[PDB]
């Protein structure tokens, strides 16, 4: 279980897994 930076359509987030 760790969070981290993810990116997609010009658009970046941190989603955690």
């Amino acid at each position: 279980k760790w969070c981290f930076r993810v990116c997609y359509r010009g658009i970046c987030y941190r989603r955690c897994r």
